[PDB]
DNA sequence: TTCTCTGTTTTG
DNA sequence: CAAAACAGAGAA
C-alpha cells in the first residue's frame, strides 16, 4: 500500500498515483514558474503557484462568513486555522 | 507573522 | 478520473 523506496522516506501513501507524484519531492527539478514579470520563484506544486501569486497580486479571496468577524486571509492554512480557532464555518 | 509545502479531500 | 482546493505543518 504504496510505500516511497527512496532512502530516508519511506512514507505511504493513499494511492499509487500519488507515490508517482510525490516523486517529484525527490527531485530537485521546479518545472512550474511564477508568471508575474520579474520573479523568479519556481514551484513544484501548482497549489503552491496559485497561493504565491497573491503575494504579489495583494488579494486576501478567503473572507470569514461568521455573522460580524469579517475577517479575511491571503493563505488557506491561514483561514483554516482561524476556522479551528474559533468554530467559524 | 508571512508564506511555501504536501498528503489528502473536494470539485467538475 | 484529473485538477483544484483544503488543512495542517512548519521554515524563515
Ligand atoms: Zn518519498
Ligand atoms: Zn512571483
Ligand atoms: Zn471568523
Amino acid at each position: 500500500r504504496n510505500i516511497c523506496p527512496i532512502k530516508g522516506c519511506g512514507k505511504n501513501f493513499f494511492s499509487h498515483k500519488y507515490l508517482v507524484q510525490h516523486q517529484r519531492v525527490h527531485s530537485d527539478d521546479r518545472p512550474l514558474k511564477c508568471p508575474w514579470k520579474g520573479c523568479k520563484m519556481t514551484f513544484k506544486w501548482a497549489w503552491s503557484r496559485t497561493e504565491h501569486i497573491r503575494v504579489h497580486t495583494g488579494a486576501r479571496p478567503y473572507v470569514c462568513a461568521e455573522p460580524d468577524c469579517g475577517q479575511t486571509f491571503r493563505f488557506v492554512s491561514d483561514f483554516s486555522r482561524h476556522k479551528r480557532k474559533t468554530g467559524h464555518s
